[PDB]
């Protein structure tokens, strides 16, 4: 959809980030010029300020342009997700409005299957695709640790963590570590003040412009205006 | 749907069972002769095998024809369905066929909520919906024993346990108490030799005549010709 994946031996490859968005299981499409950079540059400084909180992630570095160096893992094929504020499929599961606070976080887990389009599944199911109880009770501790650092540092920037995605692989030590992206195409950002969207929910339902809501969060999570 | 409740004081209810049957959220409607009868009976037979085993159910006694004496309580609005072999909805959920063999029994979780069609949650839902994770591990390891009891029993009279669905609620000690009904209605059945549905799966699917198959259970679990 947005990304590709290059090899370049057995302990690494290249996660490379492409102006494509997708929604909708795909039935929706468009491609904006500079997403990429914007999704990449983005997942670097979330990986970093992870990494300095001592959440094991994937990120070695950068190899120019949309592309990042990350640790090759053996990959869970879980979408691990976390909610603060209800909203999209949520409201759906929960007869809570958009907006609504949880009162704690939600965890929830979705089976990567484009056969069966990604459907939730609990630690049972998990068990039965191979993973232990554990480790979804690791991967659901590291999730929670992901949480509060992001939306503590967000919120210090006028940002609303509503939401987010997460992946996960194992590495060769059997270490859970953090894998994928993080950025506005994997998380919703909404600003403080207006409760605006700041992410790709603007793509999802045509509320405004994706680059410009794409560069916003940038420059007001580095200071700096986009260089591209 | 399939039954009724009329109250009798703070204490007690009755519980009917009637002729009705609905599927695909009640857009299959018939009506079996018999049916309340087979349900109420088979209700009875196994919340006393459960009782004998320590489970706490809300039977209380029989008020003649299709009506139970049950405990009032305080309904937890799940349903809580435990899954030994693969079947229904598991297989839009997992890549596995029907009358797969799990390798341990898989315990799920929905919320009753006729606006939201009774949606798949976890742990972290449940706690939103007023569910402690004392009460959700209480519920599941009474389940998991209700399954051991209800499958060792069955199969020793030459039926299959395939899935069932159980509801909970409280009791003024608040303790947690089995609830609703067990019957052909709420458990998938299978004959051990040909592998055929014995369940309310011949009406879903129009597989057969649902009082024949209803009758043959009853005879198989009683040893005795349904009386009516
Ligand atoms: N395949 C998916 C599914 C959800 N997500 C993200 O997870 C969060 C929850 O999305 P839903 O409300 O669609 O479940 C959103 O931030 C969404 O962008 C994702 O990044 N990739
Ligand atoms: N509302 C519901 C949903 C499921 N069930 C039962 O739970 C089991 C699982 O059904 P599904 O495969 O439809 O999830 C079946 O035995 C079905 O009869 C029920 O008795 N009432």
């Amino acid at each position: 959809k947005a990304k590709k994946m290059i090899p370049i031996d057995d302990d690494k490859l290249i996660m490379e980030f492409k102006d494509d968005a997708t929604a909708f299981d795909g039935t929706k499409k468009a491609r904006f010029k500079g997403k990429g950079w914007l999704n990449a540059q983005l997942s670097v400084i979330f990986f970093k300020l992870l990494e300095e909180h001592g959440i094991k992630t994937h990120f070695i570095g950068v190899a120019g342009g949309n592309r990042l160096i990350v640790e090759k893992l053996d990959m869970y094929p879980l979408e691990v997700v976390v909610r603060n504020v209800v909203a999209g499929s949520l409201k759906k599961r929960l007869p809570l409005p958009e907006g609504y606070e949880l009162p704690e976080p939600i965890v929830e887990l979705y089976y990567k299957n484009d056969e069966l389009h990604d459907p939730m599944i609990n630690y049972y199911h998990a068990k039965v695709l191979g993973i232990s109880l554990d480790e979804i009770k690791k991967i659901e501790e590291i999730a929670l640790k992901v949480n509060e650092i992001l939306k503590d540092y967000l919120a210090k920037k006028g940002i609303i963590l509503v939401d987010f995605k997460l992946e996960f692989g194992k590495d060769k030590n059997g270490d859970i570590v953090l894998a994928d992206e993080i950025s506005p195409d994997t998380c919703r950002f909404w600003d403080a003040k207006t409760k605006r969207s700041l992410d790709k929910d603007v793509f999802r339902f045509d509320k405004g412009d994706l680059i410009e809501a794409y560069k916003e969060i940038y420059e007001r999570i580095t200071g700096e205006k986009p260089e591209f």
